[PDB]
């Protein structure tokens, strides 16, 4: 069903968020050789999570969902805003700006935390 593929993809944001507090402890330690694993891995996950959300507001739209339809709008939308600042992040560990690197990291802790009442609003109108 729609809702144990949101689920599916539920545990793949949450291994995002597991590598993504790992890669945070290795660039505070300056093990850049992680880090860039780790940012590899992360881009990976990003890339299935959001194939994921997107066939699930599909299947919405198909259904005539029209809450779980408004509620997947407002998340991928916000999605994406976490993605930029991904990117932006990589681009700055690429750079080796580290100032930024920090910014754009506390910056998608933030985006991710307040995504994550809705998150859970979508599980239950699925
Ligand atoms: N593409 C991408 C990459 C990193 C973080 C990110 O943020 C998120 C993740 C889930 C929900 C909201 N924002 C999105």
């Amino acid at each position: 069903s729609v809702k144990s593929e949101y689920a599916e993809a539920a545990a793949v944001g949450q291994e995002a968020v597991a590598v993504f507090n790992t890669m945070k402890a290795a660039f505070q330690n300056g093990d850049k050789e992680a880090v860039a694993q780790y940012l590899a891995r992360l881009a990976s996950l990003y890339t299935r999570h959001e194939e994921l959300l997107n066939r699930i507001l599909e299947k919405a739209r198909r259904e005539g969902n029209k809450e779980a339809v408004t509620l997947m709008n407002e998340f991928t939308a916000t999605f994406q805003t976490g993605k930029s600042i991904f990117n932006a992040m990589v681009a700055a560990f690429k750079n080796g700006d580290d100032d930024s690197f920090e910014s754009y990291l506390q910056a998608l802790e933030k985006v991710t935390a307040k995504g994550e009442t809705l998150a859970d609003q979508i599980a239950k109108a699925l």
